[PDB]
């Protein structure tokens, strides 16, 4: 419905850093939801917060992306790593 723009998003920034659900930098915090919600923060205020201001090695994204995407984009991989990280 709306996490349609999510993917356009992720597969036009996030993905240059990720690229299916596999953190390209780091080797463990992911987007599907294992490691992410491992130690704790798979949630969309939690990736939300991580977007708009990346964190550690991650551009953020408080105006890189569009708005509805720093938004989208979290509810985003909550949505492709709960049913096939766009597999
Ligand atoms: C390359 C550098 C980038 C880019 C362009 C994006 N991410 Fe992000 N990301 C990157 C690193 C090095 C890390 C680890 C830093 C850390 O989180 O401590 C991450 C991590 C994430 C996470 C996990 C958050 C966590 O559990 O701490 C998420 C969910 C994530 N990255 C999402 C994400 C999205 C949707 C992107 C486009 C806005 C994106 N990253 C770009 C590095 C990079």
């Amino acid at each position: 419905a709306d996490l349609a723009n999510g993917a356009k998003v992720f597969s036009g920034n996030c993905a240059a850093c990720h690229m299916g659900g596999g953190n390209v930098v780091m080797a463990n915090k992911t987007l599907k939801k294992e490691a992410l919600e491992q130690f704790g923060m798979y949630s969309e205020d939690a990736i939300i917060y991580q977007v708009q201001h990346g964190k550690n090695a991650m551009p953020a994204f408080a105006g890189r992306l569009t708005d509805e995407q720093i938004q989208d984009v979290a509810a985003y991989v909550l949505d492709q790593a709960a049913k096939g990280w766009a597999g």
